[PDB]
């Protein structure tokens, strides 16, 4: 690739990201004072474990749908084979949502935007997965310290998705080229903006993997106690990724 081609890739990755966010960042920043009252927090804590799990799996499904759309807009992704597109979204969709999450997090009061207002960790106490919630809030807190611009999140999340080391890849070399080009775009943009200092501070790659394993372990626990809740009231896309639908979303 040449220099005008690296810069063109930067702009298309940033444009693809802005167009595939479930929530506008302007809306998220203007809502920061709209915080759940102690009575509203108590209502969430008093909801049944299964009711909280259904709501959260539904919110994760909506966010993963926007990540599927982001992947379809990344140059090179639809040029990969269907097996590879599916391998990458199955391994990387949750990881992308985990990074995106920091836009809806407020490190000033340790709250997250959930169902119209901001609330802390204690809002998810009914889920019965305290350590997973803690890890999610800590990971968001650690990304907030980086003060990412939207362009930085866009370039980083494209790299979280386009990972050539994913087990199951048929055309490994084609994914390596796409990843190398997105790496040049990310590093070029960081070099240009005098932001290469964030490289050393980016979360290690076993951290995203650990967060994803915790999610699948806690879901197995919930599913064992409530198998009919999962079968009857969990979204089909959630069950395909974590317990088909990807083939339809990708063709569309
Ligand atoms: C804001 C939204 C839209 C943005 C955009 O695109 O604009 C991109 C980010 C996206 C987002 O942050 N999210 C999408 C849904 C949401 S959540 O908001 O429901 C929420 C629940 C629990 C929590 F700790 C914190 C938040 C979510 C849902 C369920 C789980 C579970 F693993 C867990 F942890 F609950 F167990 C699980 F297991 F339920 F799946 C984790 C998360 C973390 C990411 C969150």
């Amino acid at each position: 690739a040449s220099l005008t081609e690296i810069e063109h890739l930067v702009q298309s990755v940033c444009k693809s990201y802005r167009e595939t966010c479930q929530l506008r960042l302007e809306d998220l920043l203007r809502q920061r004072s709209n915080i759940f009252s102690r009575e509203e927090v108590t209502g969430y804590q008093r909801k049944s474990m299964w009711e909280m799990w259904e709501r959260c799996a539904h919110h994760l499904t909506e966010a993963i749908q926007y990540v599927v759309e982001f992947a379809k807009r990344l140059s090179g992704f639809m040029e990969l084979c269907q097996n590879d597109q599916i391998v990458l979204l199955k391994a990387g969709a949750m990881e992308v949502v985990l990074v995106r999450m920091c836009r809806a997090y407020n490190a000033d009061n340790r709250t997250v935007f959930f169902e119209g207002k901001y609330g802390g960790m204690e809002l998810f106490r009914a889920l019965g997965c305290s350590e997973l919630i803690s890890s999610i809030f800590d990971f968001s807190h650690s990304l907030s310290a980086l003060h990412f611009s939207e362009d930085e999140i866009a370039l980083y999340t494209a790299l979280v998705l386009i990972n050539a080391h994913r087990p199951g890849l048929q055309e490994k070399r084609k994914v390596e080229q796409l990843q190398y080009n997105l790496e040049l775009a990310f590093h070029h943009h960081l070099c240009k903006t005098h932001r290469q200092s964030i490289l050393a501070k980016l979360p290690p790659k076993g951290k995203l993997r650990s967060l994803c394993s915790q999610h699948v372990e806690r879901l197995q626990i919930f599913q064992h106690l409530h198998p009919i809740v999962v079968q009857a009231a969990f979204p089909p896309l959630y069950k395909e990724l974590f317990s088909k639908i990807l083939h339809r979303l990708l063709q569309e």
